[PDB]
């Protein structure tokens, strides 16, 4: 699982 | 922001 | 933003 | 699982 | 912001 | 920033 | 897993 | 910013 | 598990 | 695990 917040 | 994964 | 992931 | 906020 | 894997 | 996993 | 805030 | 793995 | 704050 | 902020 990846999350990427930017 | 909110992010979530399970 | 709201992300969900189930 | 693939979660993305910009 | 808010990131959660479980 | 909150980041957690479980 | 993997989180990443920016 | 906080931080949590378990 | 990879958890980055930035 | 592996944890950073900056």
């Amino acid at each position: 699982a990846a999350l990427q917040s930017s």
